[PDB]
């Protein structure tokens, strides 16, 4: 399994601050992601078995899905999937751009085609032995900046 931290910063176009967040993160030896956001307020994410559901406070869970939270989806998606190296699945969905070393490699990843290219301009990760950094862009001017850290496989 492999957990880490994250520091998460929305930047909202319209808005006059950012919006930050932060937590851990845990994916088991099962295909399952744990997403536990710990402040400024209490919310989990949980992708089992291709479900993806979340919880908000103590408020009942709910599924998201693709159609309507596809930022939401295709980000957890996309980050299994580099995480566990299936660049096959990423690339039905993506184009894939690499450049750098396994020391420093950004990749780009574009939409290929409708819907995700109506929700999603760009998604940029950047790592070394990890992924450290995440960005997802929007089509409409907001971006999510995700740092990863403390990530350790056990
Ligand atoms: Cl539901
Ligand atoms: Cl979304
Ligand atoms: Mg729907
Ligand atoms: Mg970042």
């Amino acid at each position: 399994n492999i957990s880490g931290k994250f520091i998460q910063i929305r930047q909202i176009a319209g808005l006059n601050s950012s919006l930050k967040s932060s937590g851990t993160f845990k994916l088991t030896n099962d295909g399952s992601l744990l997403w536990q956001q710990q402040s400024p307020i209490k919310t989990t994410m949980q992708m089992s078995k291709n479900k993806l559901t979340q919880t908000i406070m103590d408020n009942p869970p709910t599924v998201l899905t693709r159609d309507d939270q596809p930022i939401v989806f295709t980000f957890t998606s996309v980050f299994m999937s580099v995480f566990k190296g299936d660049t096959k699945t990423i690339s039905e969905f993506f184009n894939i751009n690499f450049d750098g070393n396994t020391q420093n490699w950004t990749i780009t990843l574009t939409p290929k085609s409708s819907p995700l290219n109506k929700a999603i301009k760009e998604i940029i990760l950047k790592g070394n032995r990890y992924i450290t950094n995440i960005d997802v862009a929007d089509t409409q001017d907001n971006i999510i900046k995700i740092e990863l850290f403390d990530i350790t496989t056990n």
